[PDB]
């Protein structure tokens, strides 16, 4: 009986799986991200606050999924070499279905043995929620530029990050056009 079905069910053969390790999931790593109000609820969705606590989980998956969808268009075994260097002067691999890197990815408890654990895609969205349930929750909000800093999971991914982007703009659209939010 969801009303929100995330975008991984759709073409991905594990996509009804990743969901219900999401759901899981995020009862175990995202339970500050689930008792937030955030303060751009008008933006991403308006009507936040009256949502049931498996609404809320239907739709931080949903979210999870559009980001998913712009970040590796849901290939696992993706891999992208960025512009900048982890601490020790190696260009940062993002990598997975989120593009998470280990160095900034482990700083959240995500536990990441070695590289490959990045490409399986429960850990993956596991370290996902980890990363939203802290900045989410910090910042009470869930993206946006606050007095030239950015918050909540726009602290992390740049897909979240306001801009002239399709990813962006898609990600704000998808959301704020649920049914449970509109």
């Amino acid at each position: 009986s969801r009303e929100v079905i995330p975008l991984w069910e759709d073409k991905v053969a594990d996509g009804k799986a990743w969901s219900t390790h999401v759901y899981s999931a995020l009862d175990k790593l995202g339970p500050n991200l689930l008792d937030v109000i955030p303060a751009d609820r008008s933006l991403f969705c308006p009507k936040y606050s009256s949502l049931s606590y498996a609404q809320r989980k239907q739709y931080w998956a949903f979210v999870l999924s559009s980001m998913v969808r712009f970040q590796s268009n849901f290939k696992t075994a993706m891999s992208y070499t960025e512009d900048f260097n982890d601490s020790n002067g190696n260009r940062v691999i993002s990598r997975g279905l989120l593009q998470i890197s280990i160095e900034s990815g482990n700083a959240y408890g995500c536990g990441f043995k070695s590289t490959k654990d990045l490409h399986d895609p429960l850990q993956n969205l596991s370290c996902g929620i980890r990363i939203l349930d802290r900045w989410v929750s910090r910042d009470g909000r869930i993206a946006g530029k606050v007095d030239g800093a950015w918050k909540g999971g726009a602290r992390y991914w740049s897909v979240l990050r306001a801009g002239d982007k399709t990813s962006y703009k898609s990600i704000v659209s998808w959301s704020q056009n649920l049914s449970i939010c509109k």
